[PDB]
RNA sequence: GACGCAUAAAGAUGAGACGCGUUUUAGAGCUAGAAAUAGCAAGUUAAAAUAAGGCUAGUCCGUUAUCAACUUGAAAAAGUGGCACCGAGUCGGUGCUU
DNA sequence: TTGTACTGAAGCG
DNA sequence: CTCTCGCTTCAGTACAA
DNA sequence: TCTCATCTTTATGCGTCAG
């Protein structure tokens, strides 16, 4: 009758199985459909269903973005083509559409074949006169001369459509605030202003400063240096005030006109100018220094005066470049002929030929070159500018994401001030060709979509197409940005209907603290027993404390409080230790803004002050947050207005304004804060008033509060989850429909939750200032002294960073600075491309181009032989891990391998603790759907949630060992465990029910105290207990429920009963047969082959001539059964395979199948046999043999190993021979067991040897392993054991894979033919297995 | 087993952008050559595409979830499969039942 | 002319 | 006053019929 | 890889949800 499910919710597995009260599983004569002869297969309600990962959505987003970008890059160009056309209309008609055909062969272009020109002397003439286009920028920007209007679009368009970043926000004007002279007039302006007019030396210029690094400690001595030091901080001239700026807001030193505050000059300066723009020279060529030295920082030099720094180093490459090939190739002639058709003519051994021709990256060809470099002599000059990486250099490089916008829109400007005499229509619209180039999107309009995207929530004013020179006369800024944030915030989870307040609200700040502060408790020498605060004692103290320190300590208030208003001798305090964990910090930030304690202490003001904190946290953009808050520029001075649009607030609280302060209880008349401020002496808190039936606030939640695919569909997060709770609800649910739809006594999880001691939680939660400060103070630098910080800014991840680093990039041996993170990279150690793990222990802040440099790989050999020191450095300090350090070094250790890609990834545990929680909730909602008027929920099915730590040492302490390498029954083993237990458990304490089943309560450091618990309630199941000092203890062998006399476990037939489940052969396993979705191919375009395979990359590119794709991806198979007219001698041949359907012929495949079926030459076909076949498709053919269709073209590994468990036993005490930490007896208990089992390993031997003789037919291999096995024979047990455990990936459902035994490797064989699977059994397999429907192949056709 | 707060890790989801990479063409290769070729010279850049494409035609969308078989239903979605016992190499056997 | 067996390929910071 | 988490299919080239 | 915001699940400290 009364049945248990247990569940193990793996993140790519769901193990079932069912148990009665007897902890046997049923095994019942399931019917069997089909054509086959079986019609009854009996089978036993234990399982696992495996299915491939739910995938995130991010990659898609990737895509999404990649292919709007394109798209938009695409639009710029053709909006230059539409203001350019009608004048191209006159010179030369066809040159768009000559540079629309570039592509084409020519044969297939319908113009000439030479785009630029149409003619191949003018077209060579071009090429000589100007090698690179940088030569042709140049040429326009510095020369006079009216040019042709085809070479003007073409700088155009070259410099439009990669115009450089935009994260710099000013003008940085490349024309005037650049050129280095400008010290000169620098300190002839610091010699106007400071009266004295002191010396003007001709000291060397920022060049001194940028022969080395920018930093503090060169640049403030080599200038006190070379010009005597009058002020150390006042020197008025090239300061690190107008180069670097400080990091916190200090105030002028050596002020002028007046003290103000101080910052770097980018975008935070510009009010610090109060100076005297708040009170109406060498700050504006200050600014202007300041551009020169980021300009010189990010572009070399140029001697000779130009308006194009860019170009102008360009080809300062270009000409370096060409005479050391010059130098290198007459070196190479000179003195090794031989290696001459090596370097400059194959381009596959990464020479020169692999460098410009070949694939080979600079990086690589630096390496091949080196040592051929160093072997030579005269090579000198080349190997220092190799060590510069400076050496024959190419234009176009990943280093050049470095350069911002500005620059690229300086020698636009240039040009067109150039050539608009000579063409009135460049003069005509300047604006808007520096519009198309300078406009980009906001991030908070998104896509400029007109009602057809999810994605987008821009609104707009008119039904006008966007135009970037329309664009604010067309779009609404301010409802989208405002649409940005409120689409995005979730709702308040008690009023369903409405926006939480944002996490600094004033109104959210203060039920907070009164939240926290009333269920305080204070016991002093006059009381019998603690109170709790009066209202009246709550408010003085938020009076003369809270409002007084931006966070409050106990100990103050001790201290201050208590000592002075109405003194105690001593007061004591529960509720908090040492800090509160609130505080009204904006508040703080309000009164130093606004300077007006009145007016925040003020009652009739709360809803504008709330108005402004909102304002100030959802809108970002200056000109948007002046625009919302100018309404009460009436009650603030402009300067303090101009002051507060300043304060940025970000993150959001959990509750609405109407829950804290909106509705009042019908006879009281209180809010929530109202009852907080005072309750009389219940003081309830927040959940005791939402949850009192007194107050009216309980059926006003009560009253403010279907499909499964819809109760999935609304919830948000990863899509990732969705698969798994949509496999294992149905598992269920499929499971109650197979026993006749009788409900279960209970269903048990295996939560992965956990409980540990106090001591290590709070070891770990730590806060990450203790550690910077500590690791700093070990290593004993002065970074905090220089640069102080507190926590709340290293939530920040590349601040963080930055602290961790102690400053200093650990790929390159130079200073960081702090106001300049814009430019400089996260780097993941390991690469994206191999391993998802965004741990710290992975992540690097770094100079960009180093980053860029280390694509696809770990930091290479030569990095780590710099660095490997201070690297060590950090490791013994306590600032990186050691496997951040072992990361870091792995190139020493042969970089990235096969094997590094195992070992379980950190996201798959929070994904199957996300999917735990989220099935929990639906299975409770789902299974107790009755309730009544006085009981609120009928627990018809109790949902028990058990933690993993006690399966796992069930699992230990009666050897029920578990491993994964042998066969997938351990999941369904562990679900049976947790039925077992879970049952047991609840059985043996009725009492402690109300803790394991969802939704139910109960009411030296907690947690400890509970682990300990947690702990000592297993030991019921046990024989004899070990207590603390080591002295046994009985207990009888027949367990009762003990109110009861019920017994709930046998310590001999049930553990017989144990051993018999975990030793049974037929275990439910099924492999989730999916249908294909994502991207059509591999993603690399391939040369032109003249084979048949290349997919068109475009409808006419014919990929035989223009190259294409390779590996489409075959979304799933089709059988077909017809007619291919086969012969030269032509006649219908009728055959019988599998086709495969790619992704890109899915859609045209379902429009119409049998028309595509004859677009592939099938005649004759036979519609309604056609059969689906996804992958993972399950095949049962001869002697049991079982082959999972892996494609249309290879099969997999189908059957599985049901190993007797006492070799699983034996396997696993044989491996980890010393490490099992238990007591001595039972290691040399274990020990003497494998040494006289020594002779299993034979046993398992053979057993693996008859399982693939018989399913696996990989006789080759079988006969290697066992000549290795028969040759190490003589190893010690445990490498012996672990080699064996390697040699199962033989035996394994699915993949073949390589693995190796011993010293020597087996290569995978590989099951590439499936034809053979033609006239087998298809096996159609439900969610659990149990129903079958399996057809006869070998009667079709 | 939930909720608010602080302190933690480890992860998500959407938008705006940058630089590379790859592909085809353009950038006249020269000499000795019956030549299969050999010697020499040169190489740095540009145009275009970047899931095929789709229609509501937007400077939008097209790689994330949804998916055993059969019977209904456009689809959504709904429905379809006896029990007890003795045993165990991927499940077998025995006994009642319509 | 069609199956095998073996080695190699794969968009990224 | 209630407790005792997982791992590949296709592209090529070279031989057996 | 850069700039923007928004969540989610587990750990520990505080308080609380019932009869
Ligand atoms: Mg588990
Ligand atoms: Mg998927
Ligand atoms: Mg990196
Ligand atoms: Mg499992």
């Amino acid at each position: 009758k009364k049945y248990s499910i247990g569940l193990d919710i793996g993140t790519n597995s769901v193990g079932w199985a069912v148990i009665t009260d007897e902890y046997k599983v049923p095994s019942k004569k399931f019917k069997v459909l089909g054509n086959t002869d079986r019609h009854s297969i009996k089978k036993n309600l234990i399982g696992a269903l495996l299915f491939d990962s739910g995938e995130t959505a991010e990659r898609t987003r990737l895509k999404r973005t990649a292919r709007r970008r394109y798209t938009r890059r695409k639009n710029r160009i053709c909006y230059l083509q539409e203001i350019f056309s009608n004048e191209m209309a006159k010179v030369d008609d066809s040159f768009f559409h000559r540079l629309e055909e570039s592509f084409l062969v020519e044969e297939d272009k319908k113009h000439e074949r030479h785009p630029i020109f149409g003619n191949i002397v003018d077209e060579v003439a071009y090429h000589e006169k100007y090698p690179t286009i940088y030569h042709l920028r140049k040429k326009l920007v510095d020369s006079t001369d009216k040019a042709d209007l085809r070479l003007i679009y073409l700088a155009l368009a070259h410099m439009i459509k990669f115009r450089g970043h935009f994260l710099i926000e000013g003008d940085l004007n490349p024309d005037n605030s650049d050129v280095d002279k400008l010290f000169i007039q620098l300190v002839q302006t610091y010699n106007q202003l400071f009266e004295e007019n002191p010396i003007n030396a001709s000291g060397v210029d920022a060049k001194a400063i940028l022969s080395a690094r920018l930093s503090k400690s060169r640049r403030l001595e080599n200038l006190i240096a070379q010009l005597p030091g009058e002020k150390k901080n006042g020197l008025f001239g090239n300061l690190i005030a107008l180069s670097l700026g400080l990091t916190p807001n200090f105030k002028s030193n050596f002020d002028l006109a007046e003290d103000a505050k101080l910052q770097l000059s980018k975008d935070t300066y510009d009010d610090d100018l109060d100076n005297l723009l708040a009170q109406i020279d060498l700050f504006l060529a200050a600014k202007n220094l300041s551009d020169a030295i980021l300009l010189s920082d990010i572009l070399r030099v140029n001697t000779e005066i130009t308006k194009a720094p860019l170009s102008a180093s360009m080809i300062k490459r270009y000409d370096e470049h060409h005479q050391d090939l010059t130098l290198l190739k007459a070196l190479v002639r000179q003195q090794l002929p031989e290696k001459y058709k090596e370097i400059f003519f194959d381009q596959s051994k990464n020479g020169y030929a692999g460098y410009i021709d070949g694939g080979a990256s600079q990086e690589e060809f630096y390496k091949f070159i080196k040592p051929i470099l160093e072997k030579m002599d005269g090579t000198e000059e080349l190997l220092v500018k190799l060590n510069r990486e400076d050496l024959l250099r190419k234009q176009r490089t990943f280093d050049n994401g470095s350069i911002p916008h500005q620059i690229h829109l300086g020698e636009l400007h240039a040009i067109l001030r150039r050539q608009e005499d000579f063409y009135p229509f460049l003069k005509d619209n300047r604006e808007k060709i520096e519009k198309i180039l300078t406009f980009r999107i906001p991030y908070y309009v998104g896509p400029l979509a007109r009602g057809n995207s999810r994605f987008a929530w821009m609104t707009r004013k008119s039904e006008e197409t966007i135009t970037p020179w329309n664009f604010e006369e067309v779009v609404d800024k301010g409802a989208s940005a405002q649409s940005f944030i409120e689409r995005m915030t979730n709702f308040d989870k008690n009023l369903p209907n409405e926006k939480v307040l944002p996490k600094h609200s004033l109104l959210y700040e203060y039920f907070t603290v009164y939240n926290e502060l009333t269920k305080v408790k204070y016991v002093t020498e006059g009381m019998r027993k603690p109170a709790f605060l009066s209202g009246e004692q709550k408010k003085a103290i938020v009076d003369l404390l809270f409002k007084t320190n931006r966070k409050v300590t106990v100990k103050q208030l001790k201290e201050d409080y208590f000592k002075k208003i109405e003194c105690f001798d001593s007061v004591e305090i529960s509720g908090v230790e040492d800090r509160f964990n609130a505080s009204l910090g904006t508040y703080h930030d309000l009164l130093k803004i606004i300077k007006d304690k009145d007016f925040l202490d003020n009652e009739e003001n709360e809803d504008i002050l709330e108005d402004i904190v909102l304002t100030l946290t959802l809108f970002e953009d200056r000109e948007m947050i002046e625009e919302r808050l100018k309404t009460y520029a009436h009650l603030f001075d402009d300067k303090v207005m101009k002051q507060l649009k300043r304060r940025r607030y970000t993150g959001w609280g959990r509750l609405s304004r109407k829950l804290i302060n909106g509705i009042r209880d019908k006879q009281s008349g209180k809010t929530i804060l109202d009852f907080l401020k005072s309750d009389g002496f219940a003081n309830r808190n927040f959940m005791q008033l939402i949850h009192d039936d007194s107050l009216t606030f309980k059926e006003d939640i009560q009253k403010a509060q279907d499909s499964l695919h819809e109760h999935i569909a609304n919830l948000a997060g990863s899509p990732a989850i969705k698969k798994g709770i949509l496999q294992t609800v149905k598992v269920v649910d499929e499971l109650v429909k197979v026993m006749g739809r009788h409900k279960p006594e209970n269903i048990v999880i295996e939560m992965a939750r956990e409980n540990q001691t106090t001591q290590k939680g709070q070891k770990n939660s730590r806060e990450r200032m203790k550690r910077i400060e500590e690791g700093i103070k070990e290593l004993g630098s002065q970074i905090l002294k220089e640069h102080p910080v507190e926590n709340t800014q290293l939530q920040n991840e590349k601040l963080y960073l930055y602290y961790l680093q102690n400053g200093r990039d650990m790929y390159v041996d130079q200073e960081l600075d702090i106001n300049r993170l814009s430019d400089y990279d996260v780097d993941h150690i390991v690469p994206q491309s191999f391993l998802k793990d965004d741990s710290i222990d992975n992540k690097v802040l770094t100079r960009s181009d180093k980053n860029r440099g280390k694509s696809d790989n770990v930091p290479s050999e030569e990095v780590v032989k710099k660095m490997k020191n201070y690297w060590r450095q950090l490791l013994n300090a306590k600032l990186i891990t050691q496997r951040k350090f072992d990361n870091l070094t792995k190139a020493e250790r042969g970089g990235l391998s096969e094997l590094d890609k195992a070992g379980f990834i950190k996201r798959q545990l929070v994904e199957t603790r996300q999917i735990t929680k989220h099935v929990a909730q639906i299975l409770d909602s789902r299974m107790n759907t009755k309730y009544d008027e006085n009981d609120k929920l009928i627990r018809e099915v109790k949902v028990i949630t058990l933690k993993s730590k006690l399966v796992s040492d069930f699992r230990k302490d009666f050897q029920f060992y578990k491993v994964r390498e042998i066969n997938n029954y351990h999941h369904a083993h562990d679900a049976y465990l947790n039925a077992v237990v879970g049952t047991a458990l609840i059985k043996k304490y009725p009492k402690l029910e109300s803790e394991f089943v969802y939704g139910d309560y109960k009411v030296i450091g907690k947690a400890t105290a509970k682990y300990f618990f947690y702990s000592n309630i297993m030991n019921f199941f046990k024989t004899e207990i070990t207590l603390a000092n080591g002295e046994i203890r009985k207990r009888p062998l027949i367990e009762t429920n003990g109110e009861t006399g019920e017994i709930v476990w046998d310590k001999g037939r049930d553990f017989a009963t144990v051993r018999k489940v975990l030793s049974m052969p037929q275990v439910n396993i099924v492999k989730k047969t999916e249908v294909q979705t994502g991207g059509f191919s591999k993603e690399s375009i391939r040369p032109k082959r003249n084979s048949d395979k290349l997919i068109a990359r475009k409808k006419d590119w014919d990929p035989k001539k223009y190259g294409g794709f390779l590996w489409p991806t075959v979304a799933y198979s089709v059988l077909v059964v017809a007619k291919v007219e086969k012969g030269k001698s032509k006649k219908l041949k009728s055959v019988k395979e599998l086709l495969g359907i790619t992704i890109m012929e899915r859609s045209s495949f379902e429009k119409n199948p049998i028309d595509f079926l004859e677009a592939k030459g099938y005649k004759e076909v036979k519609k309604d046999l056609i059969i689906k076949l996804p992958k993972y498709s399950l095949f049962e053919l001869e002697n049991g043999r079982k082959r999972m269709l892996a494609s249309a073209k290879q099969l997999q590994k189908g059957n599985e190993l049901a190993l007797p468990s006492k070799y699983v036993n034996f396997l696993y005490l044989a491996s980890h021979y010393e490490k099992l930490k238990g007591s001595p007896e039972d290691n040399e208990q274990k020990q003497l067991f494998v040494e006289q089992h020594k002779h299993y390993l034979d046993e398992i031997i053979e057993q693996i040897s008859e399982f693939s003789k018989r399913v696996i037919l990989a006789d080759a291999n079988l006969d290697k392993v066992l000549s290795a096995y028969n040759k190490h024979r003589d190893k010690p047990i445990r490498e012996q054991a672990e080699n064996i455990i390697h040699l199962f990936t033989l035996t394994r459902l699915g993949a073949p894979r390589a693995f190796k035994y011993f010293d020597t490797t087996i290569d995978p064989k590989q099951y590439r033919s499936t034809k053979e699977v033609l006239d087998a059994t298809l096996i159609h397999q439900s969610i659990t297995g149990l129903y079958e429907t399996r057809i006869d192949l070998s009667q079709l056709g």
